[PDB]
């Protein structure tokens, strides 16, 4: 429970975000990041970078986002990479179809008048609203009559609508194109040059960070739906007999909510079980998905998710992507209700076998005499923008106090940065010790600020709270004074400080942002400062 | 002078770069970077951030790149921002007047039967090629027949072409919009909030890097003519009557080639000039535009451009953009002669009222009762791409061996990797040894890479040098037996050799790339090792 709007306000006026085209009226589905939120956006890039990139010495590559008609065509986008749309016979408002009759179901769920059967009935129908195919939205449609969310008028009937973006490559129209929906498809283009590097064997895992384009029928659910986002897309090729993960015990004790598809039909609740214990029943296909689906876990945690509000829910049978067979997907509990942020899919061989058919190009792997096989790709699709959303309302906090003061609870890797040295006077007094500190914090390597803005000391903090700087030393006069020179360590969450010669700080601060030491740890060593 | 050819060819077979969507023939003007591209591409961005965004505390932002056709109608690139264009009128053919002409001329002053007077004439013609506009260009393609480079045929008169890419935001077609060419239109539709950082006081300088895109008409020069690229744009606001940069001096004694608009009007060529001496004879305007120019000067020579190969062309009367009333290029001398590899502009005010007249909504400052002022924005504009390219020639060499190998003098700062640690054997009689040094080496922070390949030593670093990768060191078996263990650092360039104690190479590796220490000062302190 967040208080959404409260929020978006905050976000805003610090501008961690903001309508693209502000001055124009703005567009809806395109966003601008401001300089916080670039630092929070950048942050979490890196840090995913770290978690997998680098733990698993993934090829990077970096392709292009303008598409020539023809190699969509082949993965099969230009014909199923679309959404149910309608729109009322009055005016001319679109509206994915997809979501009104779950926006409709919801609204009767809510009445009163409502009965405890029917209600039910109605949730069995939500919890399967991804399956329902042309015709079963269509009748849908009918027996609860939906209506246009406004002005109530009749919409028409669900029909598909292409998401991607269309645009003409090069002087005339002899090459259409599209800006690319998702990332993967340029890994497997270069799969031939990619398994190169890898000696030529299996398994061997290709990445790309890169901007996706979705014209997204009707968004209005704040950054979780845009047009326009940066996607992490990890294209985990492995041998289809061999989807075995090496590592799969460094994530086999971990606890996490996992939604069966079985669970989602046979309508009962999502069961908190071990990854270990996971794949053994079966529910977890094979161990690579396993270790992946761990991994994940991981760094969502380690970037400001609330485990208590992440799930992994399986996909039903055919709710399957036009590309895939089996997929988990990590769902947030968010205001917007469960939602997908990071998609990891095992599309067994479909995609490499298209353009291979298509190009008349062979894109094979041999294994001991010798047999050629078609890889199995597990593609861990991560959208940072959604990811970073979550984040948001996961640590979005008021202060217990009239003023309504507000605060994000930032992981220390993510926050903006992690320290704020602020002192009370600017003069030639202070300096020798803002300097030092700086210096000093730089060299432990601890991203940070002085501050300047005007004010209380606890109005200054109070500015910092709100874009989540992790932490703070305040410099005063007994600090400049008094010998031997303290300084005072805040806490941003708990507000409580410590009082510690301003020369060990750093040291402290730098192990308190890395996890070496709890605040518990400090106010245990150092004397406490009120 | 560098053998394009045999670049290319080494570049595409490590795969830094190579033709998007190669298995359908691929798409002029789209590229895909490799693993090593993405290294090398990586950390250019990561050195600009530092050079720039770093260095001057520039407010960083991130907005989209889909932009509706009012937002771009208003900048005024709906209606300028195009080139010329003339088609065979046998078959549909196109092809960029502006380019053509040029390769016509320079197809004449080849020709042996060329009198010396025509050469020059002719000269004169290529040196103002950019201030032609329509019709001056329609007559010279007809005073020299001007003819399809292909089966040449007779080409049609020159028309404008506009580049910007075109799509249609949302369902239907109510709302048609463009790729953004340039990144700069998002910092001014973001001026109140961003001036609004720095309390409402100049100068200020606002930054962003993302991606643009230009429908280029007829792209045949490698990743120099991209339709698609990752530009870091700095839009830095100043007031109009305080053009003077507080930090100037800091790049005042900078020996660089300037070529004056005059000089070019004038006949004559470009003189090696002062920058603090340039700003007196009034050659650059201000000291603002000034500063920048001499930081993108230390960027690029950093970055690994040759400092004989580059120069600052002024622009021409008419040559001016439809948002500029002065500029300067820094221009990089490569196999496709001069090219701009980084734009400085001072496009005044312009901007900020466009939008302001349109949008009916104020863009303004104020300054001490108080004035309100239009900002003067100097806006150097990075193209990541041909800067990146422009390193590739410049640091091109091969090694003076039958076996025609390559190799790239990239800077250390630039490299895909600083170090390569290669041994002979794999076997737990060097682990120890590798182990260590690898992890000493990351505690110094020197990316390096344990070489794994088979062949000689010798053989080794053949693809090491490929690559660029600085430095590299050698742990045979006197490294292992014998006492104290040494082991063998090579440097690149020269392939010359040392023979230090392995502990100490770390810290000798880490001065040798942060250019703390000369590979001649090595050689003096430790035992050269044949
Ligand atoms: N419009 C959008 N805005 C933000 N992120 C998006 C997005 N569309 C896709 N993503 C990212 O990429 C998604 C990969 O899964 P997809 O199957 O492509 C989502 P989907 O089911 O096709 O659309 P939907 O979840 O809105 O119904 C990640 O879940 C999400 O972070
Ligand atoms: N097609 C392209 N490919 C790569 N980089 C490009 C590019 N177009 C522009 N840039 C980058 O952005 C440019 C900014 O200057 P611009 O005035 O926009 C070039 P221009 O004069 O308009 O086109 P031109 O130099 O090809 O005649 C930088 O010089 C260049 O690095």
């Amino acid at each position: 429970i967040v208080d959404r709007a409260k929020m978006e306000d905050t976000l805003k006026r610090r501008f961690f975000y903001d309508q693209a085209f502000a001055i124009y009226g703005g567009v809806s589905g395109l966003y601008d990041f401001g300089p916080v939120g670039c630092a929070l956006k950048n942050n979490i890039i890196q840090t995913w970078r770290q978690h997998f990139i680098q733990e698993e010495q993934i090829l990077e590559i970096d392709c292009t986002m303008l598409t020539p008609e023809p190699v969509l065509k082949t993965s099969g986008h230009v014909d199923k990479f679309a959404d149910f749309m309608v729109k009322d016979v009055k005016n001319g408002e679109c509206f994915r179809a997809d979501h009104l009759l779950k926006a409709h179901l919801q609204k009767l769920m809510s009445d009163k008048k409502c009965s405890v059967e029917k209600k039910s009935e109605m949730e069995s129908v939500l919890a399967q609203l991804d399956n329902y195919g042309q015709q079963e939205l269509a009748d849908l449609f009918v027996n609860y009559n939906v209506k246009s969310p406004i002005t109530g008028n009749d919409l028409s009937p669900p029909v598909s609508f292409n998401l991607m973006f269309k645009t003409f490559i090069g002087p005339g129209g002899n090459m259409p194109g599209y800006l690319r929906p998702e990332t993967a498809q340029g890994i497997f283009l270069n799969f031939k040059r990619l398994l190169e590097f890898n000696q030529g064997k299996l398994p061997f895992a290709a990445a790309q960070i890169g901007n996706s384009f979705r014209n997204e029928i009707s968004p209005r659910s704040g950054l979780i739906r845009v047009r326009e986002f940066t996607m992490a897309e990890i294209e985990h090729f492995v041998d289809p007999s061999e989807k075995d993960h090496p590592k799969f015990q460094n994530v086999a004790d971990l606890h996490l909510y996992l939604y069966s598809a079985k669970a989602q039909v046979s309508g009962q609740s999502a069961r908190k079980m071990r990854l270990g214990d996971a794949v053994e029943q079966g529910v977890i296909n094979n161990t690579v998905l396993g270790y992946f689906i761990g991994r994940i876990y991981l760094y969502l945690t380690k970037v400001g998710i609330s485990p208590d509000k992440l799930r992994f829910r399986q996909h039903m049978e055919n709710e399957m992507a036009h590309y895939a067979c089996d997929c988990w997907d990590a769902e947030s509990k968010t205001s917007y209700g469960w939602i997908e942020i990071v998609g990891c899919a095992d599309r067994s061989c479909y995609d490499l076998s298209c353009h291979a058919r298509a190009t008349k190009v062979p894109l094979v792997a041999e294994k001991p005499y010798v047999e050629e096989v078609v890889p199995n790709v597990i593609e861990p699709s991560f959208g940072l923008g959604r990811i970073m959303y979550t984040v948001f309302e996961h640590t979005f906090h008021v202060r217990e106090g009239d003023e309504q003061r507000t605060f994000f609870s930032f992981p220390a890797v993510v926050a903006p940065f992690k320290c704020s040295v602020l002192p009370l006077s600017q003069n030639q007094e202070f300096m020798p010790f803002v300097k030092e500190l700086s210096e000093a914090l730089t060299r432990h390597g601890v991203s940070h600020k002085v501050d300047d803005s005007s004010g209380s000391i606890g109005r200054r903090y109070a500015r910092t709270d709100e874009i989540g700087v992790a932490f703070g030393v305040t410099i005063d006069f007994d600090t400049v004074n008094k010998t031997p020179h303290t300084a005072t360590l805040r806490d941003r969450d708990s507000m409580r400080q410590i009082r510690a010669e301003i020369s060990e700080l750093p040291s402290i601060v730098q192990d308190l942002a890395n996890g070496n030491i709890t605040w518990a740890d400090v106010e245990a060593r150092y004397p406490l400062f009120e």
